[PDB]
C-alpha cells in the first residue's frame, strides 16, 4: 500500500483501456458506507466516477455523473439522482453515503448537502468487489465503454464502512479526513492499467 | 406527540404511496392563520407543499409550487400566485399568512415579503381537516397524483391561528419560532405512510 | 384627509372594477410638476401606475409600464420611454418630473436618474382632472381595460407643482419626503371602489 | 465661448433635424490626437457619437457605435472596431487616440483600455472641418440619417492635438482633465439647430 | 537581445502577411517545456497564439484557440483541448507545459490550472524550428491563413526547456518571471515583417 | 372623380409625411358598411391599411395589420382581431364588413372567409370624417407614426353602405366589383401629399 | 324547434357571459353516443367546444381543445386525448363517439379517423344535464372561465344515442347527416344568453 | 386460430398492464425472418411495436421506435437504426427482415426501403419465445415499463421464416400478403390481458 | 463583340482579384433603364451582381444581393430594398427597371413583379462608366472587397435604355431577348482579368 | 473482374475497419475525369464517399460530404464545395467531373447541375493510387477516421478519364452508363476488408 498524499491519478485521454483497479480487503457485504473523493474534468458528456461491481451483479455501487450539475448513485442496479448549482468546468469534492436501514443516499458537493434520496432499503451490497476508476464496468472488472470513460484528475479518495456525520464530511473536504477502513488514500492498494499518470494535486 | 427539533421528514422517491398525515386538535373554523416550514427539493415540475382538505371540499387550503419562483396559495378552491427570485435547487423557508376580513394572502420567502394578493374575503376554511404532506389530495384523505408528489425534505413546520407580524415571521426564519397552537414541530401528532424517513436536518 | 404613513394601497386581484379615486385641490393647469411613489408587483404584462384624465381628453398624463425595465410617460397623447436595469420581481421607487419650457421629462428609478426625454414643448396639462389608481382611463373616470389594470402594492404617493432637483428626489427615496402641494400621502383625499385593502408597508 | 462645467447636451427625441454644430479654430492637418467625452443613452440600434467631416470627403473622423459593446473609429473612410463588456443601459466615458506614425487606434471605455487597432499609417486627417453632434454627416455639414441619430445625453467633451498617455486618460474620466487645445468643454464654440436642450449633469 | 519589458507586439489588423519571427538558440530536440505569454484580443473566431514548425513537419508545437474558453496544444500534429470559464473580451495569461516522459500537457489560464491532458509520450519535438507569432504555419516558416491570423496584443513571452512547478507559473503570472533559456522577452531576438508595432503594455 | 382602373397608389419610401387623403361626401352616421381593396407590401412590421378618424375621437374605423397573416378592425376605440394563412410577401385582397345591429365583423381575405368577430353592438360610426391612405391617424387628419406608416402598393379601393353578401365579395376578388356608393375606385375624390406615385397594376 | 340549416352560432368575442344553452328531451342515462359539429375559430389557447354537466358532477361530458391539433374528450372527470395534422387557422368537422361496453372513444376530424382511445369501461354518463356552448361549466349550468371561452363559428351540431359507423360519419361531414335523437341542428331547442348571433354558414 | 381480417387490436391507454400475448408454432431457432404490421399511434415518446424474448435473453428480437422517423431492430441485444421521412401522426406499414448469413436488417416503411443495416452476423435468434404486443418485456413474458407501452392500433401482423423480396413486401403493404408461417393475422392465436379491444380497421 | 448565346461566365472561386470588365458604347447619361441577367450561385453571404461606377462616384447604379430573397438597387449612393419568396440555392433571372421621373425601381425575379420602390426621383446617372461582373467597386474600376465577390455563374446579361413593359420582361425571362441597345449578350465587348472561365449554359 | 449489375456494396455499420478497395490499371496522371455513383445513407454527420490517395499524397481526389445538401471535391488537397436542395434521408446519384485546362469542378445531383466551381488549373492528379469506399484515407491505403466512415449502400459506380457532356451524365443517371475506361461497375476489381456485404440494389 502507498501514500498518495498530495497526488492524483491523471486519466489524460478518452479510451476503452485506461483504468486504475482499487484493491480492498473487504470480505463482508456492505450495509453502511461513505465515499469521498476529489474530481477535476471538463467533460461535457456522461461519465462514471467510481465503479464497484461484484460477480453476476452489474452496477452494484456506482457513482455516475450523467450531466453538468447532476449526480447519480447506483445501488444494486437501482439509481438516485440529485441536482446542484455548479460552475463548469470546476474541481469538485464529492461525498456520497448510503444506508441499508433507511435506504437513504446522501450527496455532499463541496461540503454542501444535496437533497436526500432513497433506494434499496434492506439491501446488502455484496462483497469481494472489483473497484475501478476511469472506466464503467459492465462485467466483473471488465467490459468497458469508451463514451463513459473518465478523463481528468482524481485524488483524495477515502471510503468508510459507516455513514459519516456532516462534521466528518466537512473534515474530508477541508483536508483532514478521518482514517478510513475500506479504502484509504494515504495507504492505497492500486493497480494501474494503460495510460494513467500519478502527478501532484495543484488545483487545491 | 413528538419533539422533532433538528429533524426533517424525507420523501426519498417520487410515488403515489408516500405521505405523512398530520393530526390537529382543531375543531374550529379558520378566520386567520399563518403556516411556516422549511422545504428542500430539486424538482423541476410542479408539486404540493401542504395539503389541507375537509369534509367534501377539495383544496380547502393548499400551498402549491407551480414552477421555480412561483408560490401559490389555495383557499377553498380559489387561487393566488406570487412570484420571487430564487436559486434552484436551494433550501427555502416559506411562511404564508391569510386574513378572512380582508382576504389578504401574504407570502414570505426566506424572511422576505412577497407581493400581496387577495382571495375569499369574508370566508373561513373548514374545521376537522385531513392534512397531508408529500402528496396532493383530491379526496378527503386520499386520491393522490404522482405528478404532484413532493420528493425532498420538509421540516420546522408550524401553524398559528393568527396573522403573525413581520418580526415573528422573521423569528421563525432565524431558527427560533414562537410556540404554535394548530401545528407545532416541537409537539407534532403525525402518521407516516409508505416510505418516509426521519433524518436530522443537515441543510441549515 | 387621512395620514397613510407606513401604509400601502394593495390591489389584490386582477379586475375591471377595482380602483382608487384621487381628488386634488388642483384648479390651475399644470406647468411644472413632479410625481413620486413606491410600487411592488410581480405582474409581467403591461399595466398602468398613475392615470390622469380630463373631460374630452385622453391620457393627458399617464405613468405607464410597458414591460420590465421600461417606464413610459404620456403627456397629452404624446409618448416618451426610457429603459433601465432592474430585478423582477422587486419593489420600485418611481419619480417623474416634466418641464413645460424645455419639454424635458425626468425619470428616476431607485434614486438613479434615467435618460432624459422630451415632449410637448410649451404645452399646458389640463385642470380639474379625474385621477385613478389601479386602473387605466379611456374615458372621464371610467372605461377601464382589464389587461391594463394594476395588481400589487402602491404607496408613498406624492406630487409637487415644481420640478424636483436631484437632492429632493433622493430625499423622497430614503423615506423623508418634502411637503407636497398637489397630492400628499400624509394627507390624502381618496375614494375606494371595489376590492382594495389598506395594509402596513413591509417591503421597505 | 461658453462655460459648460457641470452641464450636458440632451437630444430628447429621435429626429433628422436635431444637431449641435461645433466650431474649432484649428486649420492644421492632424497628426496625433485624443478625443474624450461622456454619453448616456438607451439605444438598441446603431448611432454616431461624433462626426468630423471635410469638404468633398466623407468620414474623415467618425466615432460610431454599431451595437451594445462595440465601438468604432473612422480615419478617412477606413474603419476599425473594438469590443468590450458593458452594462445596458449605463453612462459611458469614451477616450480615443489615433497616431499617424503607427496607425494605432487606442480605445478607452470608462478608463479601461480596449484592444488596440491600426489604420491609415502615414495619413493626415484633413483641416477645415465641420463637426456635428447628435447627427451623422454624409455631405459637408449635411445629409443626415434618422436611423443613426443620437438620442440621450452628452457631456465633458475634450479634444487634444496629442495622444494622451494612459495617466491623463484617467484624469479625464475622474472628472479633472488636462486643458484641451482643439475642443474645450470649459470654453466651447457651438451651435444648436433643432430640438436639443441644455441641462445639468445629474448622472454622475 | 532587446529589453521588451513593459512593451507589447500589437497586431492591429486582420492580415495574411503580418507576423513576427522569433529566433531561438535550440539545437537539442525538445523534451520538456513551458511557454508563457500575455494575450489581449477581441477575436471571436479561431486563431493561433504560437506557431512552431520544423522542416516537413506541420504543427510540431502549436498553441491554438478554437473559441472562447477553449485552448488547444498541438504536439507533433496531435492535439489536446482543455476548457476554462473566461470573460470576453479579456486580457489573458497563458502557460503551457509538456513532458514527453509522461506526455502530460499542463495549461494554466490567469494562474488557474486547467484539466491535465496527455499526448505523444516518448515523442520529442524536433529542433531547428521556425517560430512565428500573428500567423499560423502550414509549411516551414510560411503558408499563412487569414482566418487563423491573430489580431491583438501579445507581451511578456517566455519559454523554458523544463516543466515549471505551480509556484514558478504564478511567479510568471504576477510579473516577476524566472530566467528563461529558449525565449526571453527581456532579451528576445525577433524580426518584424509587415504591419506590427511595439507600444507600451497598459492593460496590466 | 378620376378613373383608376388598372392603376395603383404606390407609397415608394417609408416616411412620416406621405399620405393620401380620401374624401367622401357621406354625411350619414354609418349603419352597415363594406370595404374592399388590394395591397402589396413586404413590411414585416405593423402598419395601417385604412384609417378613419372623426371629431374628438380616435380610430372610429380602422383596418390595421399587426403582423403577417393577422388583420384587425377597430370601431370607436374597440378592437377585433382575426388570423389567416398567407405567404410573404403576398399580393393581398382584403374586404371587411360590419353590421351595426349584429355587431359582426366580416374579414374576407383572398376570397376566403375569416372567423367572424363582434364589437360595439347598437353603435353607429360617425360622419364628416378624415380618411387617410398611407398613414395611421391619432388626430383629425394628423399625428402620424413612422412605425405605423404603410409602404408599398394599394389598389382597387371600393366601399359600400351595406353589408355585402359572399357572392358579391367574390366578384370583387375577380376584378369586377359592384358600383360603390361611398368610395368608388373608378370615381375616387382623392388628395396626394408628398411622395406617392401612380403606376399601372402589374401584379394581379 | 328551429331549423338552423345553413346557419351558425357566432360567438363574436371573448367573455365570461356569452353562451348558448342546449335543451334536450334525453331523460335517460347515456350508454352510447355520437356527437358531430362544425367549428371555425382562430383561437390559439385552450377552449371548450361542448360542455355537458350534471347535478354535483363536473365534466360529465366535454369536448375540449387543449391546443392546435390536440382534441380531448371527458367522460365523467376522466380524460382522453388524440392528435391530428391540421392547418391553423381552418374550419373543422368534429365527430366524437363513445361506447360504454368497450370504453372506446372515436375522434373523426374532417372525415379522418384519429387514434382510438379508451376510458370508463362499463360506465353510464348521468341523465338530465345542462348543455352549454361557448363556455366551460364548472358547476350545474354556471361557473364559467374566460380563459376557456369559445370564440368563433359553430354549426351543424348533432347528437345521436348510438355509436355512428364511418359511412354515417362521412355523411355528416359530407353535409347529409342521419336523423339525430338527442340534439338535432335541423330542429334544435336553443337559448342565447349574452352576446351570440345567428349568421349564415358561409365558410363551406 | 382466429381470423382477424379487417380488424385491429386497440390499446386504449398508457398502462403497465395491457398486453397481447402472441403464440406461435416456432420450435426451430430463427435464422431468417420477415415481419410486417400496420400501426397507428400518436404517441410522441419511445415505445415498442413488437417484443420477442426467450428464457434468460432479453430483447432477443425487438422492433422499437425511439422517436419520430426512427426505427430500430434489436437482434440478440444488439441493435440497428434507420431513419425515414414521415408525417406524424399517421398510419404506418412496417416491414423488417433479417438474414443471419449477411447480418443484414432490412426496414420497409409504407412500401419504401430504408438504409440497410447489419448486426449479429451468423447469430441464431432463440426459439420458444414470448411475444407481446402493447408492452416491452424485460423478463420472460413480464417486467413491463410504463413509458415504453404502446397505446394505439395494430393490425395486419404477419411473420415469415424467410427474407421477403420487394415484390412480396410491396404486396403485403398493398393488402394481399402471402400465407405467413410464423405469425398469421388470418389465423392468429392470442391472449388479451388487460385493457385491449378488438375493433374494425377504419384507417386503411 | 462575340456570341455568348447558351454560354456563361463562371467565377469559380472567392477572390479579391477575379472580375469581368464590361465596356459599352454609351456616352449618354441614363434616364430610363432596364437591366436583365441570369444568376446561379450558392452564396449565403451578401454579394454584388452588377457594379456600375463613374469617375469620383461610388455606387452610381448597383445590384446588391443583401441575403436570400432580397434584391437591392443602389442609384446614386441611395438605397431601396425588396424581398421575395425563392428557393436556395436555385438559378435565378433578375430584371430591374428604373424611371428617372418616378424614381420607381421595379424588380422582376423569375418573371414575378416585386414591390415597387422609389429613390432619387429626378436624377440621371452619369456616363463614361466601368461595369464589373463578379466584384464590388469602391473606386473608379478597383478597390475590391473579398466579402462581396460574386462566385458563381452569370448568363444572358442584357441592358436597355428604356423601361421595359411587363410583356417584354416575360419575353426576356423565356430566353427571347429584345435587341439590346447598351449591353447585348449575343454581341458583348468584355475584358477578363483573373480567374474566370467561359462555359456552355447547362442550368436552363 | 466482376459484373456487379443491379447490386450494391452495403457498409452496414460505423467502423474504422470496413472498406472496399478499388483496383484499376491506372499508370498515367489524370488530366481530366468524370466519376459517378449511387449512394443511399441516413448518416447525419460528415463522411467520405470516395477517397483516392497516392504515395505521400493525401486527399488527392476525394469526394466528401460535409453535411446535408453540401457536396465537396478535393484535388491535391485543394477543395471546392457546392450546395443543393435535397431531402434527408434520400437515395442519390452523384456525378462529379473535373477539367484541368479550366479547373472546372462540375457537380451533378440526380441529373441537376450545381453551381460550377474551379480548382488546381493545370494540375495532373497522380497515378498509382489507392481507391477506397466506406472509409477516408490519411495515408496510402489506411489511417482511417471512424468519425468519417461511410455507412449505407453504394452502387452504379463508373469513372471515365474524360469530362462527360450533359447528355452522358443524364444517361448515366437514367441507368444506361457510357462504358468507362478507369472504373467500371459492370467489370469491377475490388477488395472487401471487414464487414461489407453485396446486396441487390432495391432503392431505384
Ligand atoms: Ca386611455
Ligand atoms: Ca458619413
Ligand atoms: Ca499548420
Ligand atoms: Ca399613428
Ligand atoms: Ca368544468
Ligand atoms: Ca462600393
Ligand atoms: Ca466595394
Ligand atoms: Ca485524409
Amino acid at each position: 500500500h502507498t501514500d498518495l498524499s498530495g497526488k492524483v491519478f491523471v486519466f489524460p485521454r478518452e479510451s476503452v483501456t485506461d483504468h486504475v483497479n482499487l484493491i480492498t480487503p473487504l470480505e463482508k457485504p456492505l450495509q453502511n458506507f461513505t465515499l469521498c473523493f476529489r474530481a477535476y474534468s471538463d467533460l461535457s458528456r456522461a461519465y462514471s466516477l467510481f465503479s464497484y461491481n461484484t460477480q453476476g451483479r452489474d452496477n452494484e455501487l456506482l457513482v455516475y455523473k450523467e450531466r453538468v450539475g447532476e449526480y447519480s448513485l447506483y445501488i444494486g442496479r437501482h439509481k438516485v439522482t440529485s441536482k446542484v448549482i455548479e460552475k463548469f468546468p470546476a474541481p469538485v469534492h464529492i461525498c456520497v453515503s448510503w444506508e441499508s436501514s433507511s435506504g437513504i443516499a446522501e450527496f455532499w458537493i463541496n461540503g454542501t448537502p444535496l437533497v436526500k434520496k432513497g433506494l434499496r432499503q434492506g439491501y446488502f451490497v455484496e462483497a469481494q468487489p472489483k473497484i475501478v476508476l476511469g472506466q464503467e464496468q459492465d462485467s466483473y472488472g471488465g467490459k468497458f465503454d469508451r463514451s463513459q470513460s473518465f478523463v481528468g484528475e482524481i485524488g483524495d479518495l477515502y471510503m468508510w464502512d459507516s455513514v459519516l456525520p456532516p462534521e466528518n464530511i466537512l473534515s474530508a473536504y477541508q483536508g483532514t479526513p478521518l482514517p478510513a477502513n475500506i479504502l484509504d488514500w494515504q495507504a492505497l492498494n492500486y493497480e494501474i492499467r494503460g495510460y494513467v499518470i500519478i502527478k501532484p494535486l495543484v488545483w487545491v
